[PDB]
């Protein structure tokens, strides 16, 4: 409930090169806290967008009989599958599940709502293929944080899209645009994502101000909750996002969706792609057990 001592540890301490120096960030961590070893496929899927690359990871032994999608996170503006990959290894072989890591189109190059139609079409492309894979076709999207809006933004249009969604595992999500929130307020700055930042990523995806309340941008806005796809949503204590994740959450229970809400107490956003800290994995485990109640 205090900060966490390693998270406390931490915060102590152009385009190109902002993504860049992300990315190397990334890879830091990775090089303190090597990822498992896993068999992965490269691949591309022709999206209504144009070919969206993708890769396939394939865990040692297969425990989980529907593929999982994956949407990284970074604002709609940074990552792509390498920065994700501490993260995406870990939930393949921690579930035993095969896991489509996706790179979506980035902002400010493409546009709302381009990522939201190229992450429908993965999935839809990703649920045909499943069979042939030995699996359910049914697949479990999943996301962290702008990863986590393209998640629930494609469980919201399953149904509309013919999408079979057995779940939605949202980690740290992006859900409202429109409204302030107290935690919105309350860590608004200093807890490594920031208002400023998030003023900015908008400027990149959004074409208009105005597209913070379509309901493809802004999923907590959807006034009907009903049937959506069973519900895993983490949220991490000293997040601005953490109150709409867990509002969201208490919207899909109320609306009789399954729903499992885990507050990871002491953290901060990003924390499930920060291997330096013990929380990730039990977040990652938080994954396999909830996914083991999903027929
Ligand atoms: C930077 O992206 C990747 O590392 C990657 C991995 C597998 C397939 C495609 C890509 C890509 O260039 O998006
Ligand atoms: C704020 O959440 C994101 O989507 C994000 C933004 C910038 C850098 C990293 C991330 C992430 O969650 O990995
Ligand atoms: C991490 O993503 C965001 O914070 C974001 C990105 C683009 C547009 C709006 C937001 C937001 O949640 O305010």
């Amino acid at each position: 409930m205090p900060l966490d001592p390693r998270v406390e540890q931490f915060l102590a301490q152009s385009l190109a090169e902002a993504r860049q120096q992300f990315k190397q960030g990334a890879l830091l961590l990775d090089q303190m806290v090597p990822p498992p070893p896993v068999d992965t496929e490269d691949g591309t899927v022709v999206t209504t967008h144009g070919p969206v690359r993708i890769r396939r990871y394939i865990p040692d032994r297969l425990r989980f009989s529907h593929p999982l999608v994956f949407y990284h996170g970074g604002g709609f503006v940074f990552g792509d599958i390498d920065t994700h990959h501490g993260l995406v290894a870990r939930l393949c072989q921690t579930v035993g599940a095969t896991v489509i890591s996706v790179d979506y189109s980035l902002a400010p190059e493409a546009k709302f709502p381009v990522p939201v139609a190229e992450c429908i079409d993965v999935a839809r492309w990703a649920a045909h293929e499943a069979p042939g894979w030995g699996l359910k076709p049914s697949i479990v999207v999943a996301g962290d944080s702008a990863g986590g809006n393209l998640a629930a933004v494609v469980s919201q249009r399953a149904k509309d899209e013919s999408l079979p969604i057995a779940a939605q595992l949202l980690f740290y999500p992006a859900l409202d645009m429109v409204h302030e929130t107290p935690s919105k307020r309350d860590f608004a700055r200093g807890y490594l994502l920031e208002a400023d930042a998030m003023q900015w990523f908008g400027e990149q995806y959004l074409r208009t101000p105005d597209d913070v309340s379509h309901p493809w941008a802004s999923p907590a806005l959807s006034p009907d909750l009903t049937g959506l796809p069973p519900a895993l949503v983490i949220t991490a204590e000293y997040d601005p996002l953490r109150d709409e994740g867990e509002a969201y959450a208490e919207a899909l229970r109320a609306a009789g969706v399954p729903t499992e809400q885990i507050r990871f107490d002491g953290m901060i956003h990003g924390f499930m792609t920060m291997p330096i800290f013990p929380q990730m994995e039990a977040a990652i485990e938080a994954v396999a057990r909830f996914l083991e109640r999903i027929d």
